[PDB]
């Protein structure tokens, strides 16, 4: 029993993390085969990210340029390409240590561990979402950029995120591995203010299955609803629309506790209504969001 | 910016893990050198849970009757004994992937990693406190017996806590490395029945101490208090006392942002005694204990 914010065991992704200098900025890079991937603002001084040319910027830098360090030996640097937001620097050497993975551009909602890393080094991980303004809610410092978010199926890494910046709200922002940002933010030092950050519904009802299943079950009540009826209460309170494929997603939890899906959103409904009165589900005194009904069932039936 | 429960990279720990099976119980070790360790447990049918003499029932095992698997090659043991509440099983080789480490025992309040394992193979990574009455409130299925709790001081894997039960409560009890149970509890299926679950005060205030560096402000106030005052409404409210020594441990994050630690005992107390009023703090309803000071100053200033 119990229930935890519990991210993806780090070793497979310890094993890929390099320090990136270019200049005098230094940040962390993810080596994949004969492939160094790093934000593509390594090459700018801070003078530059205000209005940064990375075309322009690219072309004073060569090959000899990036410093890539994996552990305290130097990797050759053989070619350089940028995508989109990000570079890929070549290496003559293949990463010994490469897990088998895959590059996934994530959804809203969905959820991921991060790496957070200095300088090439692990510094600790923990469990994120991809929020619905397509911000993350991180523990990043400066030097941080280049960690790197992801989920493992066995002994597959889905490198889906990586760590580009923060914005004045304190907020993250970031790519997938192919250098594309997670919403309309840019790697500019620009205004760029992020949008509502909604509740993400069916992650919410997957945690009060969660609960049920660890024996939290003080708001369990004796109302249904309806996914309309429902869906008028969530926007109220900034929570997402909930879909038929959200409540089909759900299925697995609600056969394991026999509690109807529709049953549980009225339960939610009540919680949102009346608050939770000083009392606690799960250790926590607001509605946990950020646990997928994969994660709950994954964490609930002690997958490895 | 931003702060998150955050845990050591996994990695060193993921290289220790095995799997121990005697009969028909199997459930996790810890391989380190050419010694795995386990809940002596391990050699308990469900009917011995109930009134186990381990003297007794390890009298009928042999060395061949400990099954020892790393990843899916088998360990031979050559040894085994009893250490209070683990076996230590000698092995005829040297865990290759064995980090630097140390056996240290933890006070309660202290925070550390848990690797969740199942059948020797890492599943998740979560962040822990040896809770004042001894228990940690971990995520742990049957299976999850001889996973460990540890802290890394850079390349020092300090080991403090092994898996070994589940109290009725659904609260966790274990071991130090050396067998030696965390507060009263015995490893027997019998009525054990956890003390008051006390706040940590040191490690609200570290956490306070954390949102004020994050930029979370709202709830300092003009006030100041003494320790016995502050004590008073403490003790009130289940918290522990606090004492001059974790006064001094503020003393760094006290520094950092200029706020006394008696001045943030006194916004403690108002947030205590007014509540929440439905706002929260880096992104928490209720006030965060399994942060340690050392942990808040580690994540604020990125140690690797
Ligand atoms: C608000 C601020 O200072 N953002 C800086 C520095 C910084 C980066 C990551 C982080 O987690 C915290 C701070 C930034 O975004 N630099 C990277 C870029 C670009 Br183009
Ligand atoms: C209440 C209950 O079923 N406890 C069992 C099974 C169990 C173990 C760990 C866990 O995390 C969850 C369940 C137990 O404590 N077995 C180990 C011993 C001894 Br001696």
């Amino acid at each position: 029993s119990g229930f935890r914010k519990m991210a993806f065991p780090s070793g497979k992704v310890e094993g890929c993390m390099v320090q990136v200098t270019c200049g005098t900025t230094t940040l962390n890079g993810l080596w994949l085969d004969d492939v160094v991937y790093c934000p593509r603002h390594v090459i700018c001084t801070s003078e530059d990210m205000l209005n940064p040319n990375y075309e322009d910027l690219l072309i004073r830098k060569s090959n000899h340029n990036f410093l890539v360090q994996a552990g305290n030996v130097q990797l050759r640097v053989i070619g350089h390409s940028m995508q989109n937001c990000v570079l890929k620097l070549k290496v003559d050497t293949a990463n010994p240590k490469t897990p088998k993975y895959k590059f996934v551009r994530i959804q809203p909602g969905q959820t991921f561990s991060v790496l957070a890393c200095y300088n090439g080094s692990p510094s600790g991980v923990y469990q994120c979402a991809m929020r619905p303004n397509f911000t993350i809610k991180g523990s990043f410092l400066n030097g941080s950029c280049g960690s790197v978010g992801f989920n493992i199926d066995y002994d597959c890494v889905s490198f889906c995120y990586m760590h580009h910046m923060e914005l004045p709200t304190g907020v993250h922002a970031g790519t997938d591995l192919e250098g594309n940002f997670y919403g309309p933010f840019v790697d500019r030092q620009t205004a760029q203010a992020a949008g509502t950050d909604t509740t993400i519904t069916v992650n919410v009802l997957a945690w009060l299955y969660a609960a049920v299943i660890n024996g939290d079950r003080w708001f369990l009540n004796r109302f249904t609803t309806t996914l309309n009826d429902f869906n008028l209460v969530a926007m109220k309170y900034n929570y997402e629309p909930l879909t038929q494929d959200h409540v089909d997603i759900l299925g697995p939890l609600s056969a394991q506790t026999g509690i109807a899906v529709l049953d549980m959103c009225a339960s939610l409904k009540e919680l949102l209504q009346n608050g939770m009165n000083g009392r606690t589900i799960l250790g926590s005194a607001l509605l946990e969001d950020e646990f997928t009904p994969f994660d709950v069932v994954r964490q609930c039936s002690g997958v490895t």
